């Protein structure tokens, strides 16, 4: 009845799971996969019943069945009455980012340049920024409009994985998990920091979050936020204070889902699981936190405040809106109705 089983995507997920695993009396327990896709899979076959999702796989894993349960929810200022749990959800910024020694760079200029991208699939990744350009071009070759990239999830083979790292050893190149150093948001915006790329697709909480000595981190300390620019659709550059007046659009938040048969267990348990380890749970900066991870989002983003109920109790489709639904559907064409596995 009363346990649920987690899924954790790669080795460092893994073991930020058997932790909690361990302060919850097993209450929750670990299975481990080595990309979303299969811990999707895993969920469908019933071995694993929950796992908190990008936007981008909740339209796949919706396509399979599997529903929104609980989502992310961050430090706001609008709704400030209302408990973190009950508190509807804002979204986030999808943005491009760019050096701003790199003048002249411009949403307009980008074809042929380098870029860096969360992971394949992703919202602020992936589906916004080249659907936006499958459009604008015309063509679904969007293979061939950047000159190189890091898009975790593409053909290793492929002029989209060229500038990914792999793991320490240089193994794992291209993998669509932690262990590339440019997966995911934070591996993006180092994939643009280091100068690796021009450009950056991730979202505007990961500018703020690892610029002026708020990351700590090797790569980061030394970053500023004035060296950085966003490009606005009608071709300006902006400060990253000026993130409202220019972004891509804006992405619904991450949410944790699972097979619609288990939502209601999977519901309850995470509930009460953050009322000790969530932000100002019971045992969080004693002995573990559910929510901290050190700028590795690791099984959720380090920037969650509270997992909050959904109210309207969603489908897939309308907890991700319309709007972006048909979005990723146009862009899918490229590649109508199914689930891929
Ligand atoms: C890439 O280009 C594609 C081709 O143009 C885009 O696909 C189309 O996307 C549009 C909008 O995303 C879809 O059209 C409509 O959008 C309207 C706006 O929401 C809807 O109606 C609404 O308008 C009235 C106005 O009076 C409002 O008052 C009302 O409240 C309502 O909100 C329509 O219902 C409809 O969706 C269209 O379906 C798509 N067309 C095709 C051929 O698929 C695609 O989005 C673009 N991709 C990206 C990421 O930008
Ligand atoms: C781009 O990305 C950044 C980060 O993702 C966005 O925002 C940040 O703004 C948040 C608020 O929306 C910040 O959290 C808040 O944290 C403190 C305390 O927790 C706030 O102090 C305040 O406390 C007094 C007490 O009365 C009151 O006036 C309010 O309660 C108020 O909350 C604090 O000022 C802040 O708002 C967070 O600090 C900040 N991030 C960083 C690293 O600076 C930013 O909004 C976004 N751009 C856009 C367009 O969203
Ligand atoms: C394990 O999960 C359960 C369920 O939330 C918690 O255990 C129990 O404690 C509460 C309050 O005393 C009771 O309502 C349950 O029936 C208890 N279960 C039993 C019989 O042990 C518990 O908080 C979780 N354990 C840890 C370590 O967090
Ligand atoms: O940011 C917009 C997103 O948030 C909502 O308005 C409310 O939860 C969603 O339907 C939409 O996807
Ligand atoms: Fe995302
Ligand atoms: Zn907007
Ligand atoms: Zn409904």
């Amino acid at each position: 009845y009363t346990r649920v089983v987690w899924c954790a995507v790669g080795p460092e997920e893994q073991k930020k799971c058997q932790q909690w695993s361990q302060q919850s009396g097993q209450n929750v327990t670990c299975a481990t996969a080595s990309t979303t896709d299969d811990c999707i899979v895993l969920v469908l076959k019933g071995e694993a019943d929950a796992l908190n999702l990008d936007g981008g796989y909740i339209y796949t894993a919706g396509k399979c069945g599997l529903v929104p349960v609980l989502a992310e929810n961050r430090k706001s200022s609008k709704h400030s009455s209302l408990d973190c749990v009950l508190r509807p959800t804002e979204g986030y910024l999808a943005v491009a980012v760019v050096k701003k020694a790199n003048e002249g760079l411009t949403w307009n200029s980008l074809k042929d340049k380098k870029s860096c991208h969360t992971a394949v699939d992703r919202t602020a990744g992936w589906n916004i920024p080249m659907g936006l350009i499958v459009n604008q071009t015309g063509s679904c070759a969007f293979d061939e409009f950047f000159s190189q990239s890091c898009a975790p999830g593409a053909d290793p083979k492929s002029r989209l994985c060229a500038l990914c790292a792999g793991d320490d050893q240089g193994l794992d190149k291209c993998v669509p998990n932690s262990k590339e150093k440019y997966y995911g948001y934070t591996g993006a915006f180092r994939c643009l920091a280091e100068d690796v790329g021009d450009v950056a697709f991730v979202k505007n909480d990961t500018v703020w979050e690892n610029t002026n000595g708020e990351s700590t981190a090797d790569w980061a300390k030394n970053l500023k936020r004035e060296d950085f620019r966003l490009l606005c659709l009608d071709g300006t550059r902006k400060p990253v204070t000026e993130a409202q007046s220019c972004h891509l659009a804006v992405a619904p938040n991450h949410a944790v889902v699972s097979r619609s048969d288990r939502a209601a267990h999977v519901e309850q348990v995470l509930l009460h699981q953050q009322a000790l380890f969530g932000k100002n749970g019971k045992n969080c900066p004693d002995k573990f936190c559910l929510f901290k991870s050190e700028t590795k989002n690791l099984l959720f983003n380090d920037n969650t405040e509270c997992l909050a109920k959904l109210g309207g109790r969603p489908t897939y489709e309308e907890y991700l809106g319309t709007e972006y639904v048909t979005a990723i559907a146009n862009l899918k064409k490229c590649s109508l109705e199914a689930c891929a596995f």
